[PDB]
């Protein structure tokens, strides 16, 4: 993995970077952003960079200085493009600091693309649907918990994960309390339903809004497909033509097995790939 | 700033960098902690905070952690600061899974200065509203994918909390349960005396909340005293009618909370011995 922090500075082989009393790693408080290097150039950054000023925001970090975040994206994206044509993973690490330090922990990673991942956006997962433990309106009554912003955090996150995969599950579509469809782990919900109309779980729920899912809808649209939130259950779910776990980097994988249940591939999972695909470089 | 110890027993330098950037402490919380407070040369309740680590790394799947070399580097920890000044002294243990695709975890101990608040809440105590958790009561038992029992370095949503509160003016924050019952605080156990006579009280602890070292200790001393001590399910109205509500945590001891939400809560003569009470429970094991 490569390292650049908006100092500018391209971090020593083998290295530590981080001081033991950074509050990324002492509390997780801090927000990130994980961005796709496909082609030469990392995907939708102007879409993510807006996703990161909000978590900041919520979070009530300083503001993020969007030029001194392009250069590093800019500066790593390079060096990974220089030494391979493979796709990149790049991450944006935004911490509050150290404890009373003056200044926020701010760094840009990009690494290879996990094994997983190709196998995701090939054959797709399993998933279980597990409890999210806040109630659909949770994100409304009780914005203390944060819980649009995309922190780092993500201890409940990987716990999650490691309890389906020792049941031989893939993935997690996270269920609210009162039975509403909420999000996955790490990706977005999106439902293929016919009217083909393509569906996802409103941004006021307690989940994080989809950067990936929403360059989606716009791509949809324009090629016809009717894109709205709503909200869904457990059954709209067994009912769809099609279920994704829509992500930046893992950028599309059908769920072609839901609770045990096998689901049927529909015609649209082949054109939802490229949907998906056209979406991630609309901005170029 | 603060020293730190690896478990080898290598001392730091002062002002190097330890933790590299693919940490997975620092790209994504995952890992355990604990607390301890260093008082009169030595780490209060080392074993019984050791033992929750333990617990803490079961549920988040980590190693099990090497006690023996867990107990040397927070005496090295401890002797040096101990050394340096006879101030109290902040001590936490770090747990992590390590760097991405490394294969041992990342395990050190530091210590630090107890920051100025804590004075504060043991002396004059703390002011505190009930905040939505949005958890129910049975949640620890059904959802034991959330972990909720785990004391992670996931602490992102605990300091939102606290932010929210104090941009309200309250010091602190007491969780209450979807179906109405205290839960827990963002950083600390909730205890209230009540009367059967004089009896102290927590939350059921099969809750989704975090086990208390220091409430633990302060049961054992305080039913020596004669006083009774239970887990009971307790609702807003019963911290209204108390005659004391604490914060209990293991660096700040004891937080008496003298006002609710707005509320402001009378003194009982039980809040001046419990502060003696939560003292002599972290060195109950000396």
């Amino acid at each position: 993995a490569m390292v650049v922090t908006l100092d500018g500075e391209i971090l020593q082989p083998g290295m530590p970077l981080l001081h033991a009393d950074d509050l990324a790693a002492v509390r997780g408080d801090g927000v990130f952003e994980t961005l796709l290097v496909r082609d030469g150039r990392a995907c939708l950054v102007e879409a993510h960079l807006q996703r990161l000023t909000q978590s900041a925001r919520l979070m009530d970090l300083p503001e993020p200085d969007l030029p001194r975040w392009r250069r590093a994206v800019e500066v790593a994206t390079q060096r990974w493009v220089a030494s391979t044509a493979d796709e990149g993973a790049l991450r944006l690490i935004y911490s509050r600091g150290r404890e009373g330090g003056s200044a926020p922990t701010a760094y840009v990673m990009v690494s290879p693309v996990p094994a997983r991942v190709i196998g995701a956006r090939r054959d797709g997962v399993s998933a279980i649907t597990l409890d999210r433990g806040l109630p659909a309106d949770g994100g409304d009554a009780m914005p203390w918990l944060i819980a649009s912003a995309k922190t780092l955090s993500y201890a409940v996150n990987m716990a999650v994960l490691r309890h389906a995969a020792r049941q031989g599950a893939g993935d997690v579509i996270f269920v609210s309390t009162d039975g509403y469809v909420l999000e996955g782990p790490r990706s977005t919900v999106v439902i293929a339903t016919d009217g083909p109309c393509l569906l996802t779980p409103p941004p006021w729920y307690p989940i994080l809004r989809g950067t990936t899912q929403q360059a989606l809808f716009e791509v949809a649209r324009a090629k016809g497909y009717d894109c709205d939130y709503r909200a869904l259950r457990v059954a709209d779910l067994f009912d769809s033509q099609g279920i994704w776990l829509v992500s930046s980097m893992t950028l599309a994988a059908r769920v072609h097995t839901l609770d045990g249940r096998r689901l049927p591939r529909t015609p649209i999972a082949e054109v939802f790939a490229e949907l998906v695909d056209a979406a991630i470089v609309s901005d170029r």
